[PDB]
Formats: C-alpha cells, structure tokens, sequence
C-alpha cells in the first residue's frame, strides 16, 4: 500500500507558459507499470492519462491533446511529473493526481494558479 | 493561505454503516464561514457543499440527498467531518474535499473502502 504525495500549496504559473504539477507515491517504488491518471476538479475531465506503460492521447480531453506530457525521469521511484505546454488560464484551478495497481488506488489533490 | 489535509490512505468502512472522512485546512483557523465541497473522482459529482454557512441540499448529487451531513464541532479549528449514511458499494472510491476563502482554495484526495 501506498499514500500519493502532492504539493500542499498552490503551484504558480504564467499564462503562456508551462506549468509542471508533481505527483509521487510513497513508499518510493517503481511505478513504470502503474496506471496514472491526471482529472480536472471539481468539474471532471482527463488531463492526461498513462496505462500499461503508454500515454493514452485518445483519452484526454480535447483540450490537453498535445499539450501534456508525463516526465518520467524518476518514475522508477515512484515519481512522476505532468508538463502542461502553453498553460491556459482554463488551466487555473484544481487538479488531481491519481496512482494505481491493480485493484489498488490513492491519490493527491492540488491547485494550479495562472498568472496573466 | 492554507494548505487542505485528508488521510493519506483508505478509509475503511462497512456497506449499510456509516463512513467519515477527515478534512481539514492548516494552519488552522475558523472555517465557519468558508465554503466546504466534496466530491466523487475521477468521475464527478457532488457529495456535500456548505457554504454561506448552511448546508445547501439542493447542490449535492441525488444519490447523496439525506445521506450526508457535515459535522462541525471542530470547525472554528479548521477541521470538518464528511458522514455518509447508509454506506453504498458506489461510495468506493475516491472523494475531493475543498475549502474556499473568497478567491483562495486548496483541497486533499481521499480513498474510500467499502466492504460486504
């Protein structure tokens, strides 16, 4: 079992920009096979999902096609990133991170605040 | 500003009995007249929202309507008490819990578990 660690305050960004929101389990392990998933809250919609070790571009929203990406540096340990390319200020708000294997879930909450 | 903490783990509890999860904002401070919002994820919906100091029934998802109530003994401290009533199998899952001060808000995911 695992917990999901995010930022606890708001990650800042400016319009125009990207905009890169952390996401980790811990304890650390490798999540290379693991299903991430990244939703907008508290109004729904996939921001970007990787399963079965691929990026799963038809399941996004419109919205994110092209424009996200999951930095995997250090997924090995447990960590992963969500780049956000040309952030909007749609973008501005709440965002969920979510971890699974298996039959297994957690997940963190965070806020994005876009600047003008 | 604050940050919004929930349990970093599941939460257990029992299909028909009743199920409580934690949230709270720190550092802490009165949260009487903040607005208070849980929500089901990845898929949402909304589970309970209080705010202008009343429990407004008329937002909250159907399915929720008489099944949940806010308790707030501990809410001059931060702290608030989601109670879903007569636990469903549905109620697995995760859950969002925001708490917004005017322009200002932060949430925590959480894990429900419910077993036969």
């Amino acid at each position: 079992q695992f917990r999901v660690i995010g930022p606890g305050y708001p990650i800042r960004a400016l319009v125009g920009d990207e905009a890169e929101l952390p996401c980790r389990i811990s304890p650390g392990k490798n999540a290379t096979g693991m299903e991430v998933g990244w939703y907008r809250s508290p109004f729904s919609r996939v921001v970007h999902l990787y399963r079965n070790g691929k990026d799963q571009d038809a399941e996004q929203a419109p919205e994110y096609r092209g424009r996200t990406e999951l930095l995997k540096e250090t997924i090995s340990e447990g960590k992963v990133t969500l780049r956000i390319q040309n952030v909007r200020f749609s973008d501005e708000g709440g965002y969920t991170c979510f971890f699974r294997d298996h039959s297994y879930q957690e997940e963190a909450a965070m806020e994005l605040k876009v600047e003008d």
